[PDB]
Parts: structure tokens; C-alpha cells; sequence
């Protein structure tokens, strides 16, 4: 009915604790990554080429090529705080 939006970003590296954004991770069994939905968003710790590629409410499903639910919650987290390295995003946009 209403429009399903998916988008693929690549952050490149910053600085400790500037990634831009944060996660809710829900594990429903075990310890791995069920859903991960964006949180929060500072803007202006996004490059201006992806600021508007990545909002509160969406949810990620793929991190660097990889779909979260094979993913432990430690993994998830690793990946976006790792400021070090280039982070690749499959991003499901909320309608």
C-alpha cells in the first residue's frame, strides 16, 4: 500500500564517538541481532552526501554486506562504534 524504501550508504571513517547515529538492537533468542532501528541521529556528524539517507525509526538490515540476524548484539554495536572503518549500511526506510 504505502511506498517500501531501501537504501544503500557508505559512511567513511571519523573520529571516536562521531559515527552520527545510535541503535536499538532487539535479540529475540539467543544473543544475536533480531531487528537493529536507528534511534538517535546527529546530523551533523553525518557527511552532507549521506545526512539525509538515514533517519530515527529505520531499521538496518544489512551492516557491511552482512544481515544482522546472523550478527551477534556485540557485533552490531562494534561495527557502528568502530569510528576506524568505513561502515556500509542496507537501510530500510520507514513509511
Amino acid at each position: 500500500q504505502l511506498p517500501y524504501s531501501v537504501t544503500l550508504i557508505s559512511m567513511p571513517a571519523t573520529t571516536e564517538g562521531r559515527r552520527g547515529f545510535s541503535v536499538s538492537v532487539e535479540s529475540a533468542s539467543s544473543n544475536y541481532a533480531t531487528t537493529v532501528q536507528v534511534k538517535e541521529v546527529n546530523r551533523m556528524h553525518i557527511s552532507p552526501n549521506n545526512r539525509n539517507a538515514i533517519h530515527p525509526g529505520d531499521r538496518i538490515l544489512e551492516i557491511n554486506g552482512t544481515p544482522v540476524r546472523t550478527l551477534r548484539v556485540e557485533e552490531v554495536e562494534d561495527a557502528i562504534s568502530q569510528t576506524s572503518q568505513t561502515l556500509q549500511l542496507l537501510i530500510e526506510h520507514d513509511p
